[PDB]
This record gives structure tokens, sequence and C-alpha cells, in this order.
């Protein structure tokens, strides 16, 4: 009976478990799966979460109810090392031996070494900072409804990066901002949400209609896209940019980073050839030199057959290596050999409020209600893939 450690509920390491439960018998392993919070959260909801659009109790749900507890243990509580050698996993709440592991610990904000993006920024990585943004920018209304000054720099947002998760921010912004400018008393023509992007292209995994699309849908709702434009500070009063080289301080009462992330950072602590807490793993999602290690979703750096560089960080990978996972652990428990990942591009939705957005779906682009329709089936059907057709039911997005 071999021990199956998995770290993180998310979800890379919560399907991996919901698989691979189906799959063993009681006496053939222990699945055992340790997790910060007592739920999984739907991180691809942040968005919305973060601009207070959704209510951060419907981003969640218990990660014990999914699971089949004669063979899994949920262990609740924070990982702060993992020994490979040793075969050991230390948490605040004690140490766990493994035979096989699963890394699924997830994502964090990555800032590039910019001096406060830290400090004076809010970033978009799970409940707790998604509770905490929207709280901030009601706040903000609502101190400037209160007093006597009226600096309309504290109904000023900045959003660093024009990529996926920013574009979809701005997108609920532009839903939430109306709401609270009439709730508030305030005239939405004194509000400035401005979007600052060091590359010089916006959301570059779509084509340059799609994008335009999005574009145009931000700014007709009082967008400024500042694009190809290093955010080189952020300190209490907003970024500072550099405009022709020039350093440029913009003022927000709100400052959000969502350029980039990376990997958790117990990955450069625990294992070799990390980089931005990712891991380049062999085929079969393992890492080198160890067969019962697996890594998986946004703690992971899958290169496809036959490519050089890996493919992105996203909830659809982390899904497909957890079935993946759990399919070749219970290869592994019956002495075969394991087979490699393949990566199946579903598709995906970039969502531009509660009506709109911009993707691909079968290999065809898609835009406004049409997208927005089809984010929805895609939201639903990770709950389902996760939890079955019950969960999807009670908290999905129909
Ligand atoms: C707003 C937003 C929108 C996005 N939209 C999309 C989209 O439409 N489609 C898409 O495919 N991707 C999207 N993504 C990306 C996607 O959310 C991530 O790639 C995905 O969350 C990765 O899954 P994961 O299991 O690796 O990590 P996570 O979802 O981050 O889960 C990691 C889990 O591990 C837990 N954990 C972390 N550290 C510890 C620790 N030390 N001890 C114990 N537990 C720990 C966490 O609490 C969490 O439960 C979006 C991301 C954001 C932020």
């Amino acid at each position: 009976r071999k021990k199956v450690l998995v770290l993180g509920a998310g979800y890379a390491g919560l399907q991996t478990v919901t698989k691979l439960q189906k799959a063993i018998s009681t006496e053939e392993a222990e699945i055992t799966l340790i997790n910060k919070n007592e739920y999984h959260y739907e991180a691809t909801w942040l968005h919305e979460a973060s601009a207070g659009t959704l209510n951060y109790e419907d981003v969640l749900y218990p990660v014990e109810s999914v699971l089949k507890k004669d063979k899994v243990n949920f262990v609740q509580a924070e990982v702060t090392k993992i020994d490979r050698d040793a075969k050991k996993v230390e948490t605040n709440q004690g140490i766990y031996d493994f035979d096989i592991l699963v890394v699924a610990l997830g994502f964090v904000s990555e800032t590039f070494g910019i001096e406060g993006m830290k400090d004076h920024a809010f970033q978009i990585e799970n409940v707790i900072t998604a509770r905490e943004l929207s709280r901030h920018i009601e706040d903000k209304f609502a101190n400037y409804a209160a007093s006597k000054e009226k600096d309309d720099n504290d109904l000023s947002i900045l959003v660093g990066g024009a990529g996926f998760t920013g574009v979809e921010f701005l997108g609920e912004l532009t839903d939430r901002i109306p709401e609270l400018c009439s709730k508030y008393g305030v005239d939405q023509n004194k509000v400035k949400i401005t979007c600052v992007e060091a590359a010089p292209k916006m959301l570059p995994m779509f084509s340059e209609e799609l994008v335009n699309h999005a574009v145009s849908y931000l700014e007709d709702r009082g967008v400024e896209f500042k694009i190809a434009t290093p955010i080189v500070a952020c300190n209490e009063k907003g970024f500072v940019v550099e405009v022709d080289g020039e350093k440029q301080q913009l003022n927000a009462g709100t400052s959000v980073w969502a350029a980039g992330v990376r990997g958790s950072k117990l990955m450069e602590e625990s294992f070799e050839g990390v980089k931005r807490g990712r891991i380049v793993t062999k085929q079969d999602l393992t890492i080198n030199g160890y067969d019962n290690i697996f890594v998986i979703g946004d703690c992971s750096a899958f290169i496809p057959a036959g490519e050089e560089r890996p493919l992105p960080t996203t909830a659809q990978i982390a899904m497909q290596q957890g079935e993946s996972v759990a399919k070749n652990i219970k290869r592994i428990l019956n002495g075969e050999s394991t087979e490699e990942f393949e990566y199946v591009d579903r598709g995906t939705v970039c969502s531009l409020g509660s009506h709109d957005g911009v993707g691909m779906v079968f290999g065809k682009p898609i835009a406004g209600k049409k997208a927005a329709f089809m984010k929805k089936v895609i939201d639903t059907r990770a709950v389902f893939k996760i939890g079955g057709i019950g969960l999807a039911f009670k908290k999905g997005k129909f």
C-alpha cells in the first residue's frame, strides 16, 4: 500500500485525486491530499472576485465534498519543506512521508524585479487577495464620497499587464465601476482606468482581429491603454513608467499587477533546474532523477514533443495533467510503464464583462455573447470534470 502524497488541491492536484481515487483499490495505495485552505477555489474566476462582480463564496467549494474518504486523507496544512531524497514533506501540522509525490502547489505573482510591485500593488493570486482588492476598490469610492477634498486620484486604477488576466480584470472593472459611481454619487468621467503593458502587443495568444475587439470594447468603456510602456517601479502613489525612456509617475489610489505569475516558491527550495517556480518535466510529467515525483500545473513547464518552449501556465493544461498523472500512478502501482502526456488544445475565452469576450473554440475565433456563453460552458465543465454533475449544478455558472 504505497503512499501517494498530493501537494495542493487546485486544478492540477484536485483533478489527480478525483480521477485516481476512482481507479485505485483501497489496499493498492493510500492517497494523502494537503492544502492551505479547507476549500478549492476557481482561480480562473478571481478577476470577478477581485473586482467584486461576484461574491467570494461563489468561487470556492469544500475539498472534502468530492473525496472518497476511505481512500483519501485530506490534511488542511501549509507545506513548508519538501525533501525529495528523504521522501518527506513538512507542514505546519506535521511531517508526511511518501512513495509517490504529486507537486501541484500552483502560482504566485511574478513582478520581474520591479521595485515596490509586491509592496505597493494588489495581486491576483487567491480568494484572500481578491477579497482585499474588491473591498479596497469600494472603500476608495466610499472615502471619495465622504471627503470634502474629492481627490479624483482615489478614483484612479492602474492595471499592470494587457495579457489574459489583466484584460479580464479590466472587463470586470467596466461592469463594477459604473455601479459604484452611481452608488457613491460619482460622475464616471472622473474615473481613470489605465492598463500599462511593457510588451509591444496586448493578448499575444489571439489574432489581431480579436485583440481589436477587446481593445475597442474596453476603450469605449473608459479604459486607456499604454502598450510598449515599461513599468520600472511601483510606489504608494502608483506606477513609475518609462515613455520614450523618460520616467513618469502615474497616480492611482489602486494599483493592480496582472502581468506575471510564477510557480510556488517551494519549487526553487526543493528541486533542481527551476526557473520562475517552474520545473521542466519528462514527457510523463515526472522530474529528472525521480520516476516517483510528478510536478504539474503552474509548478510545471511541459515542453511538447518536437517543441522548444513550454506550454503556457493554464487551468486547462493543469487539469489535463492531473488526469495523466492519475493514469500513470495506476500504471506504476501495477508495475506498468508510464505513457507520455499529450496536451489537447480545447481552446479558450478571455471574458470582457458578463456578456462579451474574445476566444478560440473548435479552432474558430469567437466574440460577444457567443464567447460569454462559451466561457460559462468551459467554467462549468471544469467544475464537472473535478466534482461531477451535482457540483456543476450547484457551483457552476448556470
Ligand atoms: C483571474 C485569472 C484568470 C484566469 N483565466 C484562465 C482561463 O480562462 N483559463 C485557463 O486555463 N487558465 C486561466 N488562468 C490560469 C489558471 O488559474 C492557473 O494556471 C491555474 O490556477 C493553475 O492550476 P494549479 O493547480 O497549478 O494551481 P492553483 O490553482 O494556484 O492551486 C494551487 C493550490 O495549492 C494550494 N497551496 C499553494 N501553496 C501551498 C502550500 N505551501 N501548502 C499548501 N497548499 C498550498 C493553494 O491554496 C491552491 O489550493 C487564470 C488565472 C487568473 C488569476
